[PDB]
């Protein structure tokens, strides 16, 4: 079997959504998987027909699921909500509600592809980064929290068995990876920075074969552009994660390329790192790649189904170097990008 | 006159601090400007001699004088201590008692030295940003604060007073340059986040000329990097200020190369944006640039020396285009570098 709860969400998210999942279906024919999928109301959309983007059906339909298939959220139409319900919330909520505390968002210039990135090729050649960022603590769930006429306020707080967890996704990723963990932090300014580094060190402990370094947060940045080819794994914290998988989505040269997988105790969900960009909506040009991928990301990491991943993958990256969406100087639109991915898939 | 408080602080802080001097001595020589300046200890050399890395003695000053002139602090000697008795924190004690609120760090690519840059060259031509950032607030200086066995929490915090004063510098700033603002927060996830922005937008109002944009500091770590050339004033609180200003860093194609004012209540600091280099100190190969444009924002900030400023920075260019130092390709040493500078300056 093969269960998934599909959550298009708002602007180009059924677009995408319905790329990756003619991807699914064109390799449950080929292969047999028994794919059954269902469709949920979230995010705009379910405040609209619900009052909440994270609705009681929804929330059953993710929790009866084996994987979550998710679109995009959010759109000018929501501006102003209150923050309870306003579909980043929902999004907050849904990870939330899983315990999706390990976010897992791979930054890949694939071989043959350093001209589309906006860095001089030599530098963008070979990147491959693994970003583990940790998802359902921090300033993001942190309380206090409120803002009054004089004043706002929010708190940046995490608990020992919050980063070890995230720790241990982190050096798990990089024993099958490159052995090699960078851990960013604010430490030398931060409390918080302090603990975090103090238990990512001993977590450390526990894997003598993984190379571990630490980097501060500003410097980070500066790396992930100078030199991002040196890294491997990469743990950080919900709001240092949020900043650098965003920095690192140029590095192929798009946003609509980044792919990501939100791990934890409850049902995995699999989204493309963009947001729902309301202005091309229903235009048939969004890049459907970073939907894909994480449709890509899903076989493997909830139905453990690697070598069709990195079909998917091998399939994705010829059709980027053979006829580019419109995002990297293209003119193949969403449904002839897909078409493309499914001929080489054959 | 022209009274300055010169603090050389840790590793090449001295050498690249002299540098500037030689730029100065220059300028007080030709153009005759009553330069009175003080050495005073601070960082890790404070520490050796008085056991804390902002003694009384540097602390008056500061105070008296109208500038201050900041090389670097921080070393491996003094890792180990306390984060609370470190030189960084010395650093940030400095800031908080002149209640320097305003940091401002302008990254910009040179015509003619794109080449440098990681970034393509079409990408980097043009590229004038100037980062402010709020820099005695937010979770740096934020109450509660503190670490337990189980866990550690920080908080970001600001009240309208705080984001009204450095919104203000930021359009003030913007008036002088090409009239846009792009505030920065994360809004969406973030109370303080919705109170930053809607502070900055009432502020705007009393500047009807200048244009404001606001985006998330997710999305702004990207365009930074994809399209830097349309940015103009980018204002920011604390720690996004801090990843955002080291990224920008990265542009022009070194450290090295970024000059910071911090102006506000007290007396004004100017410091090179670069740590100590621990490893180059004495190898007199570092590049003093940054030191050298951050005595021509004190030229300009601190006593009014727009024009002179000016001929400092159009200097320096010239001496990069014709030797450049180790760190961007040449092999010219500290007080070579400082020689064709000093040379062009005539
Ligand atoms: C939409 C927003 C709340 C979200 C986040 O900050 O996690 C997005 O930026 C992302 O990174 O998935
Ligand atoms: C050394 C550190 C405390 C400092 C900061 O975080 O402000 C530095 O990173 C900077 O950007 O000037
Ligand atoms: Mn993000
Ligand atoms: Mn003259
Ligand atoms: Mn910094
Ligand atoms: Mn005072």
């Amino acid at each position: 079997s093969m269960k998934v709860a599909v959550l298009p969400g708002d602007g180009i998210g059924p677009e995408v959504t319905e790329a990756a999942l003619k991807v699914l279906r064109a390799l449950d024919e080929a292969e047999g998987l028994g794919l059954a999928y269902e469709v949920f109301p979230f995010g705009g959309a379910a405040i609209d027909a619900f009052g909440e983007p994270f609705p009681e059906p929804t929330r059953k339909g993710v929790e009866e699921a084996e994987a979550v298939l998710l679109g995009s959220v959010g759109g000018p139409k929501w501006d102003g909500l209150p923050r309870k319900i306003r579909p980043e919330t929902g999004l907050l909520s849904l990870r939330k509600s899983q315990d999706l505390f390990a976010n897992l968002r791979p930054a890949k210039v694939f071989p043959g592809l350093e001209r589309l990135s906006p860095l001089k090729e030599e530098i963008a050649r070979g990147v491959d980064v693994l970003i583990v960022r940790e998802l359902t603590g921090g300033i993001y769930f942190g309380e206090p929290r409120g803002m009054s006429e004089a004043e706002a306020w929010n708190t940046e707080r995490y608990s020992k068995p919050e980063v070890e967890r995230v720790a241990r996704v982190a050096f798990e990723a990089a024993r099958k990876r490159r052995k090699h963990v960078v851990s960013v932090d604010k430490a030398n300014v931060l409390e918080v920075g302090e603990f975090w580094r103090k238990t990512v060190e001993e977590v450390g402990r526990g894997y003598p074969d993984v190379a571990l370094e630490h980097q501060y947060v500003d410097a980070m940045a500066m790396h992930l552009v100078r030199s991002p080819a040196r890294f491997d794994v990469v743990v950080t914290g919900n709001i240092f994660g949020d900043i650098l998988s965003d920095l690192a989505s140029v590095l192929p040269g798009s946003l609509g390329l980044l792919p990501s997988a939100s791990l934890g105790r409850g049902t995995p969900v699999f989204e493309p790192v963009h947001g729902s960009a309301p202005d091309i909506a229903g235009k048939g040009i969004a890049n459907p790649t970073a939907a894909i991928l994480s449709a890509a990301m899903m076989l493997e990491h909830a139905f453990g189904l690697v070598e069709l991943a990195r079909k998917v993958e091998d399939a994705v990256a010829k059709a980027l170097l053979e006829t580019p969406p419109p995002d990297l100087g293209g003119s193949a639109g969403t449904e002839a990008f897909t078409a493309t991915v499914l001929r080489h898939l054959a």
